């Protein structure tokens, strides 16, 4: 006995458990989509975790790791899907190699 209101009450929530086929789909999708317009470049190894943010839709910060060429690191796969209209579109899945501040 325990239930009241949706399992949502905030934003930026940590998650993971590849057990969620959907979650992985996003990360695995990124590498794919990317390999499409990039004719491939790296080799996805697996998924570490994934977050979720609420805004103009449904955002998820996937933190997977892939071995690029002769290297290995983690790429932040960010996807934006919409249930109200069952949609989705890869935003970018990379460790974001850039440093700035203003």
């Amino acid at each position: 006995m325990s239930s009241d209101g949706g399992p949502v009450l905030g934003g930026v929530e940590p998650v993971g458990n590849e057990n969620d086929l959907h979650l992985v789909d996003l990360a695995r999708f990124a590498v794919t989509e990317h390999n499409k317009k990039a004719n491939s470049l790296l080799e996805f190894e697996k998924l570490v975790s994934v977050k979720q943010q609420v805004v103009a839709g449904t955002l998820y910060y996937f933190t997977i790791e892939v071995k690029e060429g002769d290297a290995k690191k983690l790429y932040e796969a960010k996807v934006w899907e919409k249930p109200w209209m069952d949609f989705k579109e890869l935003q970018e899945f990379k460790p974001v190699d850039a440093s700035a501040n203003a």
